[PDB]
């Protein structure tokens, strides 16, 4: 619940992402595929540093098991789906 609204940005980001390399592909692929590829990156950087302050959060004493397990529930959102774009990326960067 409380771990998925947090990283469905990054989600939105996913189906954008995707669209735009569909987009990219038949649009031009010129220099927007790489960029976009950039943009994937920048959205790892955001997601990956709430995922260090939820860490944090696991350490903050100020948290319940309950709250540790939101960590954990969002980490593990968080790591997969970045390790989702690192996925999509390296096909992303095959196409080129």
């Amino acid at each position: 619940n409380t771990a998925t609204q947090r990283f469905h940005e990054i989600e939105k980001f996913l189906l954008h992402i995707t669209h735009e390399v569909d987009d990219l592909e038949k649009t031009g692929n010129k220099d927007e595929k790489a960029r976009l590829l950039r943009e994937l990156t920048v959205s790892e950087a955001f997601i990956e540093g709430s995922r260090g302050y939820f860490q944090r959060e696991l350490k903050r004493t100020d948290l319940d098991l309950l709250e540790k397990f939101n960590f954990e529930a969002a980490l593990a959102t968080g790591d997969l789906l970045l390790k989702d774009l690192k996925a999509l990326q390296k096909r992303v960067q095959d196409s080129e």
